[PDB]
């Protein structure tokens, strides 16, 4: 609502970068071009020697999401919040369907949740934690009628949100029949149980514990397993929160061999690693404590960065899934019940420029691709979100690429009372955030309503996801061989 007129910057999409203003009117980019006109009445954004970029998308967060045994502490109003200060506009949220419970209640239970709360645009995926006729037909009204083309199932949390391979085989069958992508969480839930069990046995109960019960390994292994069983039946596949350099590998050896499968590192494994649970501070360790866990090999974050850069990796989240210091002390005697989950909503952009951009590893305009872009055309929202142009959303950050700003939870807009990337000086400020063509963050301060935000309505058969998928269908039919009778 109202007219808004960003002046003197450079826009920066996912092709190229270029000077000019941008025109917002009625929540859309009315016009993109060099020195625009400023309408009686609109509000001049001055960007000079600001960047203009799109807003950040964070693929993977879990607001308030109740979680072994509590509740996380970021919710969709404060979460979302902090996601506009850290220059992020939308988040995409998972359904977290109970094994059992109709995945249409558990969407519409979300929806009443986030709908009144979110300040910033925003849409979910849905979690297909067991598999029925019922989750069959389910799965198609999602995909069909309620804007979500993409379901979650997870290979660990064995008698939780477990899926074995036979039900895997036709979970993603059926998302490539509803045109929606297989996400996954690969790691192999059966190696989880055996190694906590082991590692509680052996009297190591701290969060060291946590990453020794289910090292890289763990995780590269159901990564293949998934792939593998994703190009069984052609589904595309996702796999979110990539944490270890083994696991990475799996997804770039997977997509140079031509398989279409996305990897999804997060904020926390691009800007920490897991020598954290090591830590003699047992508070401190426990922050990180999240599956799959970080990775104690130091040069994990940079790698993942190269893979991100180079497009083995093509966009972020944050997994953002908060637990206050007293949350996580639940687990003081027991890895095992540490409240899983790091924070990053709010410091995923500061953080990927600092580690990213700053460093060399990959260019501004990667840099759009990677944290909005990518998202947009893998969920189906592209270019009406991820890119500055007439008639996208007004979504749009001003940034600066050579401040810095400190990382800390003394300072974030976050929940959560701590901030695994704690004391990190990140160039790259989000100066300005517009959302929905309303300025919503500047001069430090949000200005915004719980409930401003709207749920994006997705459709299915991203061409993006499915361009190829439908043509191997047409060409990569198997043939019988003829022979005589
Ligand atoms: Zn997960
Ligand atoms: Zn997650």
């Amino acid at each position: 609502a109202g007219e808004i007129l960003i002046k003197g910057g450079k826009v920066v999409n996912e092709d190229c970068s270029f000077f000019s203003d941008v025109h917002i009117r009625g929540g859309k980019i009315v016009e993109v071009g060099p020195d625009l006109r400023v309408p009686p009445g609109a509000r001049v954004i001055d960007a000079t020697d600001r960047l203009v970029i799109p807003g950040g998308i964070d693929t993977h967060t879990h607001m308030e999401l109740a979680f072994m045994g509590t509740r996380a502490v970021d919710d969709f109003h404060i979460g979302t919040k902090a996601a506009l200060a850290g220059g992020t506009t939308m988040i995409l949220d998972f359904v977290m369907t109970q094994k059992g419970q109709s995945l249409l209640e558990a969407y519409d239970l979300w929806r009443k949740t986030a709908d009144p709360k979110v300040c910033c645009d925003y849409s979910l995926h849905v979690a297909v934690t067991w598999w029925s006729d019922e989750v069959k037909d389910e799965m198609r009204t999602l995909a069909q009628e309620r804007g979500v083309n993409s379901f979650k199932m997870f290979m660990a949390y064995k008698g939780l949100f477990m899926l074995r391979d036979d039900e895997l085989y036709a979970v993603f069958s059926h998302c490539k029949e509803v045109g929606a992508i297989a996400q996954v969480h690969a790691e192999n839930g059966d190696l989880i149980a055996e190694g906590a069990k082991k590692m509680l046995s052996l009297g190591i109960t701290g969060p060291e514990g946590h990453e020794l019960c289910r090292p890289e390994a763990v995780e590269a292994e159901a990564t293949q397993r998934a792939i593998t069983i994703a190009s069984a039946v052609n589904c595309p596949l996702y796999v979110v929160h990539v944490m270890s350099k083994s696991a990475a590998d799996v997804v770039s050896k997977a997509r140079k061999d031509g398989r279409v499968v996305f990897g999804e590192p997060i904020a926390a494994s691009l800007g920490t690693d897991g020598t954290n649970y090591w830590h003699k501070d047992w508070a401190h360790a426990a922050q990180y404590v999240m599956g799959p866990p970080l990775r104690p090999d130091p040069s994990t974050p940079g790698y993942l960065m190269d893979l991100l850069a180079n497009d083995d990796l093509t966009l972020t989240g944050t997994d953002n899934c908060t637990f206050s210091r007293c949350q996580k002390a639940l687990g003081k005697d027991d890895f095992t019940r540490i409240p899983n989950g790091v924070n990053g909503v709010e410091d995923r952009m500061s953080v990927i420029w600092e580690k990213g951009v700053h460093s060399g590893k990959m260019d501004e305009n990667r840099f759009v691709a990677v944290t909005s872009s990518n998202a947009a055309k893998i969920f189906n929202f592209y270019p009406q979100k991820g890119r500055i142009a007439k008639d996208s959303d007004a979504d749009v950050v001003i940034w600066d690429p050579k401040t810095t700003r400190k990382i800390s939870a003394q300072t974030h807009h976050q929940a959560v009372d701590y901030n695994i990337f704690e004391g990190m000086e990140c160039h790259g400020v989000p100066v300005v955030t517009v959302s929905r063509g309303r300025v919503v963050y500047e001069e430090g301060r949000l200005k915004v309503s719980p409930g401003q935000g709207r749920f994006i309505h997705r459709q299915p058969f991203s061409e993006f996801v499915y361009k190829r998928i439908r043509q191997r269908d047409e060409v990569g039919k198997p043939a019988v061989v003829i022979r005589e009778p």
